[PDB]
């Protein structure tokens, strides 16, 4: 699967759910309007993509990279925010997901599947029980990341990530490129196949709450999976 | 932390919950009774074992070795399975946690918080659908193993663990040496400090189920962690 | 450190060595000139990069991707191949480091000290004999790399690579996304505080043979790169 | 392959090469005498061992455990190192291998293949530039370990070496549990069918200079491995 968005045009490639919107400017906004209390929004590629294969065993690289932006509005405290996911085919928005579940994980369940690499602006009583506030995490089947480091939140800053995930060897590994020339990289490692079925959707989770809110905009997304085939 | 138990006495250094009791020779039997319906079974080194120390930033590694059988009872189908785990301390055997998810998974829960190593003798929705029966698997916060291979579950056969916590790498490995004489590995990256709080328990839980059951006997444990306090 | 050249200027930057040279269009030629017979080429970035600080033991993170293509020239077979490498600053081009040895390996030493991600035009004996003819490899200290991943060089294809270093886990990760939509990925754990000094080059090193040859040429390189002080 | 020396016979069970002897009590003595000058012995197991297979591509799992000594002679600095190693199935002692060198690198070469875990006396300038003096190494292809930790190297102490190859993940990890009763661990990701052949030899070469010298005296040597030929 390969795609490459350098602005967003509803063109039928995306599926939006919630408050998922393409504003102008080509944006695309998660929420449309963070001053609607306790959104959700998806956004994800339009067909799904193929992780692995049952006849091989084979499982799929990819690498992505989007540069997106949270911003703050206006004297409210900033949340929830903003995840890169792979879940199933056929999920939906879960329920009990608002908030700091980020719009893909209910909550209670259990039982919850789904790889996440999140940017989470809001530190819940679950994250990184560390004087992390904002955070860049990668979950698996778990609203508390398997790590996280810490993120330099910066509303309206652009940030610039790209996540490789290495089927050899099984890593899903994450690069944050700040606006100050910083980095941040995180890395899990995650047998696709031993936790996602052979079809997910891959794109975008966000949420809000209330009175604590902020904007999700995504600029540009570019994507590139090769699943072998055999 | 370093003990090493060539049998099992009732000598108030380690915590038995629900069906655990040492059971005849110094046998750790979880449970004690496969015939009582649905047991979930807790045995847990009594002291918290310091896995990362917040002042230094270190990371204990560890390493520990169990022996162990699973059996048959009676004509009944095997499960669920026995695992050693690392959890926050002040873990109790958690509600919902019956059967497959081994004493550890609340699976109404979301929030579960721990470190284990599955000998998962029962295929349930959520396990290997590889075709593996029996496999070891290793879980971090789900029931559902981030990687796992298949076990060759041998009523009445002695299995040799080792499991090796590197925190320089920060790689958990397991090999499980049969009564065949074959071994079987299976490992994960896994950042206890991201993970886990700074003590943990370790130990054991196991379940059966109604009218799935068998035993779960332990007849060895040694267990060696080392800290940097520098 | 953080650059970016979306191309190549004459600017200082950069350290050329050997055959390394701004051409047309501002490209990154490695070699200038193939037709010339056997060439060792070298461009780095010209200040060190810090990768380790003594204090703390912390090492860098980094994000690096470049954009490149190698041709055919015309009718000799392709050698040898371009590497992206960190090296001791003050590196050299090696003795003894012609052709398949990528102008990083002294042939008759031993001492190597290097971590690269090369792009394999030639199997030499070493190379892997699997038939992969060329190949993408993460090497470190040796021409024979670590881990490789077949690829399907295709003379004049633009070839977009990003390598992500994560710190936290130790691990550099590959991804090359083909002109075709498809990426192949490969991916090492590696500490770079072990191999390596706590300064270094980024940069190219690429050789040609005779008869066998190639253009490498790298169109654009962007590179972020974050050690934490405290 | 599975074997299991609790103390080591003159039975034509392994291959003695250079120095290595069955010393008193059935130690191997590797050098049988430590006053001669830079001394090298291999201790291999008489038998290849299959580490991967052709037709499947799988590699095997192993877990080995050794525990040795080394101990100064007096008046002499101590000096080289022990390592457990694999090598190419016909491997000999390489020329140019003496002393830091550790009867496993060709300090004139290149073109190295072998996979060590080195338990290094002797700090050479290639050594861990931690101040580490001795250190306990994961090696490939070169003489330069991919990772080290540091050994507090007691003459005459009883050191307990356990490695696990997991084929899964690709991890070599070794823990060493020390006289102290403390662990010492590291590992390195090594997927042993890129840097080794089918069949090698698994066992231990060690090293002597002048005047630096020590005993590296081997007690017991189990291992099993396991490769799945389906
Ligand atoms: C500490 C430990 O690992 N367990 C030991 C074992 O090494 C030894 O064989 C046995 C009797 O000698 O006592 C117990
Ligand atoms: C790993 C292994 O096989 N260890 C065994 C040990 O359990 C046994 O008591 C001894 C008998 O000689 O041989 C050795
Ligand atoms: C390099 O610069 C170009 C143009 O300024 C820009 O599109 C891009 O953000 C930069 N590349 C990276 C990866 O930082
Ligand atoms: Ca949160
Ligand atoms: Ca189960
Ligand atoms: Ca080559
Ligand atoms: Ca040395
Ligand atoms: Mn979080
Ligand atoms: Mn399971
Ligand atoms: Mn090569
Ligand atoms: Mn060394």
């Amino acid at each position: 699967v390969s795609f490459n968005y350098t602005r967003f045009k509803d063109d039928g490639s995306l599926i939006f759910q919630g408050d998922a919107k393409i504003w102008t400017d080509g944006r695309l906004a998660m929420p449309t309007d963070p001053l609607v209390n306790r959104t959700t929004s998806h956004a994800l590629y339009a067909t799904p993509v193929p992780i692995w294969d049952s006849a091989t065993g084979n499982v799929a690289s990819f690498i992505t990279s989007f540069s997106f932006i949270v911003s703050n509005v206006q004297r409210y405290p900033p949340t929830d925010g903003v995840v890169f996911f792979l879940a199933p085919w056929g999920t939906e928005i879960p329920p009990n997901s608002q908030g700091g579940y980020l719009g893909i994980t209910d909550s209670s369940n259990s039982q919850n599947q789904f790889v996440a690499v999140e940017f989470d602006s809001h530190p819940n009583v679950w994250d990184p029980k560390s004087l992390r506030s904002s955070h860049i995490g990668i979950d698996v089947n778990s609203i508390m990341s398997l790590k996280a480091v810490n993120w330099n939140r910066v509303s309206g800053s652009l940030e610039k990530a790209t996540i490789i995930y290495d089927s050899d060897t099984k890593i899903l590994t994450v690069v944050m490129t700040h606006q100050n020339g910083q980095i941040t990289t995180i890395s899990q490692e995650i047998d696709l196949k031993t936790v996602l079925p052979e079809k997910v959707s891959v794109g975008f989770s966000a949420t809000t709450w209330n009175p604590e809110r902020e904007r999700h905009d995504i600029y540009s997304w570019s994507f590139t999976s090769t699943l072998k085939e055999p």
